[PDB]
């Protein structure tokens, strides 16, 4: 699942901070942070702030910034505050094409999303809800708002009878092309992930083709269905959603800014290893090589080091 390679023996935080201070005044910054855990790094900032009276991030936290720097920020922030920045940039420059709101909302557990929601308050004196329903429009808004306000139950419980009925209902709607039906929304927003897969297992048993296959009839450029599609991979098999965000960007075709870094850093300590496995399959090339393709500066180097393969 996780690719991050942590030292089975880590030094003292004050010493990591000292070296980092010196490295900040590259291969050293990577040899440390790209091999520490969420806590060990936390302490670092903490012990770093004590020593020099100055947060190592208040300096790198900025819009116009170098990709290597960006990769230092997103990764060094606590996972909760690292999503708040994303749960905030997506709303500033939002477009019906920006699915980064569904991503953070559907690829996160219940607790992790509570941290993001309990971090959008602190750093923004606002809620993630009000801003989402503030800057988004139409059906995209009804979905993005519905998804970001969820606090799903995370158990195994499966109501097979409800699974078929709603699978039936969602099935009828996909037929008439009502990809924006209120019911499809309610289900994929309040049911346990055990209930979402079980429903689609019913949708695939009681029909034949995978849910995503059903979608193969929507309008030519329907930008909402695209949101649904991801909300089907992000909630079912995230790794199978991340590989497709990687393949694009790496090809330089995507319209998502920072998709590459926004994913490596976030999933490194989660399911990056699976994502990677599911990557080589779709590309016939190890992700580490796809990234170190044409360029290999400190930024591409940090990206790969977070993948484990520091020397790719």
């Amino acid at each position: 699942s996780a690719t991050l390679k942590v030292s089975d023996s880590v030094p003292a935080p004050s010493d990591d901070a000292e070296q980092l201070r010196t490295a900040f005044e590259e291969d050293l910054i990577i040899s440390i942070l790209a091999h520490r855990s969420a806590e060990q790094r936390k302490v670092i900032r903490q012990a770093y702030h004590e020593t020099y009276g100055e947060d190592l991030l208040k300096t790198l936290d900025k819009e116009l910034s170098n990709d290597f720097e960006r990769a230092i920020l997103l990764w060094t922030l606590e996972p909760g505050e690292r999503d708040a920045l994303l749960a905030n940039e997506a709303t500033k420059r939002w477009t019906s094409s920006n699915q980064v709101l569904m991503e953070v909302a559907c690829t996160r557990t219940s607790t992790q999303l509570l941290h993001a929601r309990q971090a959008y308050h602190a750093r923004y004196k606002k809620s993630l809800e009000e801003d989402v329903a503030h800057h988004t429009t139409g059906d995209f808004r009804k979905l993005l708002v519905s998804l970001v306000t969820s606090y799903r139950y995370e158990g195994d419980e499966v109501n097979m009878t409800l699974a078929k009925q709603e699978a039936k209902l969602v099935h009828e709607k996909i037929k008439d092309k009502h990809y924006n039906d209120e019911d499809v929304i309610r289900i994929l927003s309040t049911r346990s992930k055990a209930q979402i897969n079980a429903t689609f297992n019913r949708y695939q048993d009681d029909h034949g083709e995978e849910i995503l296959k059903s979608l193969e009839e929507g309008d030519d450029d329907d930008k909402f269905l695209a949101l649904l599609r991801s909300t089907i991979q992000c909630l079912t098999r995230p790794e199978l959603y991340f590989v497709d965000v990687l393949r694009s960007a790496i090809n330089k075709t995507g319209t998502d800014e920072g998709a590459l870094t926004r994913i490596v850093t976030t999933r490194a300590e989660i399911d990056l290893k699976v994502i990677g496995e599911e990557y080589q399959r779709r590309n016939s090339i190890p992700l580490e090589k796809a990234i170190t393709k044409d360029t290999r500066g400190d930024y591409e180097k940090m990206l790969v080091a977070l993948l484990g393969e520091d020397d790719a």
